[PDB]
């Protein structure tokens, strides 16, 4: 919609802002059911296709016994725990029969379970009605039985190669018409209904299908859908690249890299920080993330982009000497960390080189630039529309005396480096 | 069984014990074969479906030319080497003919290869017999040929998008009736037969299907199954979380995290340590692991849970400054590392917040607890039955003088930190 | 060719040389199109099979709205950025019509887009021609009309299913997205050199794995997706694989021991006067003696980095090392043997199938060739060695860790080098020496 991006020459980092949040805060668990039947050449094909039915039920029975930079700081939880709790209820006596009763006259029904969870239950395939009413005979019957048995066969195979938990949720587990109607009857706000409906493919990837139970001639599996409790708050993506001195002797050079790269989103007076930005999915200017992949930081962490030396937040950096050249493709441009004898250029679609990077950390916007070359690596830039702003600044690495600079600090900060410099300075005195 | 769990307040860690081992120590390689045939509307549908057959054989021929926290300490090996060694033998002249001979009158046959490996060979589809007997014509025949060609096409498609090696092994590569009979005829003990048969889904997940050879009208691929040479020894899971001081100035705070978290299992007088606990699969109270993902440690490593300062094992720790809050969901509870201004609570579904964590490292059991909230993240606890024991203790981080404490140590130990403190204390004097 | 391997006892590392390069340096974007149609008991099967057609089109419209050791030193890029840029062009007005017009008389056609990118457009399935000619029934003469519609609709349903469970980006590219006959002709009509044509054709399975299929657009009754194929700008240059393992002292007190590991392990290939270094060797795929890598997973280093295997103390390149104390035993299975780092009380052996244990590794770092060796055991872990034919050379040498004073040796250095360790030792030695 309106994406902007600022590059900070002083800290060799860039922030892409203008995005809107869609953060997964809750789960909606629904129970999907398939009603099963206990049981010339046109008849031989029927028994062969019926053996597929009996082998799929055996697999599901034999599968039901299988009960369901700063990223290392993250917590540890189970993503499907709320879906497992619903599945544990279905194993209670008379609970599957409660679902079987509510879907007797209709396909969509809201069922309140014995543990108080009111789930929205679906009957998506009626194979007991088909197989039992067409059990009288034992080519038109052969083809239509393969079409109705196909969904059961594919649901079973997806569960077989995924321990009974699949993500993203396929059209076999839940069709678009079923998912769209499930969203409409879902007890959520109108903003969440419009968001999930306009992005059903993202909803599928952040959803789970959990194989549950097959008893009393009923196959039931749990589809666990994301609930976005945070919508339309500001998000911004922080890109970082190593910032080194560019002296002629490489042994006297020191480096510094901001380690707080990832996705940031405003959330409930704090900031939700996703250190491994691969765990978020971007749709135009909407970013979908799971709060399980996040750290909760003070909102003052944003100040590191403006003044990395601010007294309100201890900005995190590393000081590993990384004297090799690399590039980071941002949202609207490219950061280039060019060091040593590496050839660092930016080229245009048809004409070739239009910018030659010198040693140090620099930036080029994607306007009129299509590729970036660093050594023998060719990078294509993102061609999304948006404005880039180059914030000139003295590289902060030039403020440090190399003789007392603490190199090889893995997870440090501005204050930690300041503290270690004083100790070394004390030894000098 | 009876899962118990101890939380150690002194080192911010918890051990879940009561599990039984099932460690992959060996491989069983079997050769799966499909006998192939060399080569109006009822005739046009056949020839287009015959083009699918010729395109799958071409694909498999074109695929046969494709010859088959502490986790960074692990070794490097090839998981499929034992299956590849069998596949290299099948390319010798007359070796495929021996298998074709032993499967001439039956589907199950044990063949001793030219390298001395007595493999259990299967003929799972006799497609040469079908195409040759129904080669006379050149609608009932069209449908039965789609059913007869379906398994060959799906085996080819799984190999095409997996470089000829698939895991888990699908029901197309090996059906349940074939897998169960393969287990029964497998030269193993009755205890291992019952374990694999009661856990076929885990066996599939820890198995490989290796595309091998397609010559002399025979398609042959190797299914490599796990052998659990370590069964029913004690296992326990170690959870760790950062332990920091809680002084009023955040710059004067120091942290410490046990780095030895993961799965531990007794094995042959030593302990098999799996540093990335994601590489193990837990079924009720049995834990399935592959010894390739393990380090072999002295059994005295258990002493770190009772006395982290013991003289018999140098317990491993890190000292990265962790000013962030997080939680670890254990087997019977939750560890909460709460620092700064973060809201850290444990709530009940209907009763609300029942524990408010203060700054530091603490623990809550799952008894009466449903969720744990740390900042903007909600964690669900396991509702598994079991007793938790809270071992009160002074957090060991309080024993260290912050002025000589070595922060930012990535892979340290109790002795290494003591050594750097002595050196720094020596420099001062 | 001839795979050889040298083990350097001094640095606990081994180099496997004799490989030939096939490096992904660029991307080629092609546009694959499917022409679509805007629309008794045997009549129920057709419309039920026709509901699958409209449900696949609904998915694709609803999917088109979703527009897409030293490895931490690597850069960060978008792998499909070049294909997304081509797809962004197809969303322009009248751009699909240029493709729709150019594919009117043929299936293979080169189309010049409005921004000058000359893409190679392909039409692989004509479903508008079939549905329009068989639109008369909408009552059906025979069942054969149902079966041929299941056969003609099968590829569209499977392309949609692969896109549905992959956000519209699939890799490797399946035979549904592009068949072998289509890929081989796409390779032949691809404007590349004859060496690159022969390389891709004899290795189509690798080409599929290093390719992307990007769902793009559904407009004007045309389904179009972009298949992004690898361009191998570096072929047949020498490559070599470097294996490393921890090198520690074996003193009687386990607390007085220090360790050192070469961190520059990975794949190396000569490339344009420099060396392309792939620190995570899992990102390369080896076919016999040819190695396929992506330059996006590489660093461009001076060629003097090779000197670290012969003289780790050379003045021309600062060889990279770590000094984390790794008091555990481990093994690395190389191309023609095995490196074993054995420490403490661990049992470390190499055995034969029939002859038994033939080498027992002692504390420290050692190496055994695959000649007569079938397995390597370290503790409770069994590793199988490569049975490939080739010569191993054991380069005797004093382990360099014995050259360091343990009392001033800087342990727990995550990403250091020979000079960085020397500089930290001097500072500690200077403080001691001034006293
Ligand atoms: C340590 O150095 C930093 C550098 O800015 C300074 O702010 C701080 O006061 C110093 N502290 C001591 C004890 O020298
Ligand atoms: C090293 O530290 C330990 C524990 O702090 C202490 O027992 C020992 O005496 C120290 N060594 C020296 C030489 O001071
Ligand atoms: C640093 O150590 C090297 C030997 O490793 C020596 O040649 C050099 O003079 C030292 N520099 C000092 C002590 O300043």
């Amino acid at each position: 919609q309106n994406i902007t991006e600022e590059f900070y020459q002083s800290t060799c980092s860039a922030v892409s802002k203008g995005y809107l949040s869609a953060l997964r805060t809750g789960w909606y668990t629904s129970v999907i059911t398939i009603e099963l039947s206990n049981i010339d050449a046109k008849v031989k094909l029927i028994k062969q296709e019926l053996d597929k039915y009996k082998n799929a039920v055996t697999e599901l029975q034999l599968l039901m016994q299988s009960t369901p930079f700063l990223g290392f700081l993250l917590g540890v939880g189970s993503a499907i725990a709320s879906g497992v709790a619903v599945c544990k209820v279905l194993h209670l006596e008379g609970e599957v029969n409660k679902i079987k009763s509510a879907l007797l006259s209709t396909n969509k029904a809201v069922v309140s379970l014995s543990n108080g969870v009111s789930v929205l239950t679906f009957k998506v395939l009626d194979l007991k009605n088909y197989i039992d009413k067409q059990l009288l005979p034992i080519i038109e019957t052969v083809i239509e039985f393969q079409q109705k048995n196909n969904r059961l066969l594919e649901i079973t195979r997806e569960f077989s190669v995924n321990a009974g938990v699949t993500t993203p949720v396929s059209t076999y587990m839940l069709t678009n018409s079923e998912l769209l109607s499930l969203i409409n009857d879902m007890p959520i706000t109108n903003d969440q209904k419009k968001l999930m409906s306009n992005n059903v493919q993202i909803v599928r990837q952040q959803s789970y299908s959990i194989m549950c139970i097959i008893k009393e001639e009923v196959l039931a599996y749990v589809v666990q859908l994301p609930l976005y409790g945070v919508i339309d708050t500001p998000c911004w993506k922080l890109h970082t690249s190593p910032l080194c001195t560019t002296n002629t002797k490489e042994g006297s050079n020191i480096c510094l890299t901001r380690t707080d790269r990832g996705w940031y989103c405003d959330n409930a007076g704090s900031v939700s920080f996703f250190p491994q930005a691969e765990t978020c999915k971007v749709q135009s200017n909407r970013v979908f993330c799971d709060t399980m992949n996040s750290l909760t930081l003070p909102s003052e962490v944003n100040l590191c982009n403006v003044d990395i030396f601010n007294p309100k937040y201890d900005c995190k950096i590393m000081t590993l000497k990384t004297d090799v050249s690399s590039s980071v493709i941002t949202s609207l441009g490219a950061i280039v960390s060019c060091y040593g004898k590496t050839k660092c250029t930016a080229s245009n679609k048809n004409r070739g080189i239009i910018k030659t990077f010198s040693n140090g950390c620099d930036y080029v916007s994607n306007k009129g630039v299509d590729t970036v070359s660093v050594g023998n690596t060719l990078y294509y830039v993102n061609k999304q529309e948006g404005k880039s702003l180059y914030v000139k600044g003295e590289p902060i690495i030039n403020f440090y005396d190399p003789l007392v600079f603490p190199s090889d600090e893995f997870d440090a900060s501005i204050s930690q480096v300041n503290e270690k410099i004083n100790q070394s300075l004390a030894f000098i005195r």
